[PDB]
């Protein structure tokens, strides 16, 4: 309903991240949401743990690849609802290569009891951010690799293989956007960040949405 909302403004995002040479990216935007999720719950916004699932999620590739709803079934199913803090069970995938996965010495940062999968309409995913939270989403990022700024008006919309975050939407500017939360450092795009076209399907972004429930 709201013209524009940017969850980022309300203290609801943490930090942007690097997933290095490691293809962990939906491990970023499966944690990413669980992070927002989990302070919007009522919590400190605290950073989770994206290697967790890289090395322990089984039901996915690793740096090969996965899903984010594969990762919001594991955590539920397979690790009790659980998820470390990141300074406990630190990103150690960065080379390309994740270590294997250990099941002690970490601590619990937040719990999920499941997941929603969104409908694949940018307006019915917009109504429900601007009341729920940032929403976990796979696009086509073939073209993400010479963005440096500004809202991408025209995408590449072929074939999904990339995990992100959408953090909100801007319905006022002289093109409406979605505002999106990658994880390659804050030197790529707009400090980490990219804005694409809202309303055009750009870059397949309602093809895939979905969030986990907390509490
Ligand atoms: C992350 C992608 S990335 O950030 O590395 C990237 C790379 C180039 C352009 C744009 C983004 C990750 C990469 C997986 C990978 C690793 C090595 C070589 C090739 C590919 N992408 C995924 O993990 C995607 C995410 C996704 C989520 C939901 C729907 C569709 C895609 N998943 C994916 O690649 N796999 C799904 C599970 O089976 C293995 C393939």
């Amino acid at each position: 309903a709201p013209a524009a909302v940017d969850w980022r403004a309300r203290g609801a995002v943490t930090a942007v991240k690097d997933q290095g040479q490691c293809g962990s990216c939906w491990a970023f935007s499966a944690i990413g949401n669980v992070e927002c999720q989990w302070f919007l719950a009522g919590h400190p916004l605290t950073n989770l743990s994206e290697q967790m699932l890289v090395s322990c999620d089984k039901t996915d590739s690793g740096c090969s690849g996965g899903l984010m709803n594969n990762a919001f079934e594991w955590i539920v199913q397979e690790n009790n609802g659980a998820v470390y803090t990141e300074d406990s069970y630190p990103y150690a995938s960065g080379e390309g290569i994740s270590p294997p996965c250990t099941t002690s010495g970490h601590t619990v940062g937040a719990t999920i009891t499941g997941h929603v999968e969104l409908p694949q309409d940018e307006a019915q995913i917009a109504a429900w951010l601007a009341v729920n939270g940032p929403v976990a989403v796979a696009v086509d990022a073939s073209s993400w690799m010479t963005y440096t700024g500004g809202v991408m008006t025209s995408c590449v919309s072929e074939q999904l293989d990339h995990g992100v975050l959408l953090v909100g939407y801007n319905d006022s500017a002289a093109v409406p956007y979605w505002i999106i939360k990658n994880s390659w450092t804050t030197q790529w795009g707009e400090e980490g960040y990219i804005r694409i076209a809202k309303g055009s399907n750009q870059c397949l972004v309602k093809e895939e949405a979905s969030s986990a429930v907390v509490g």
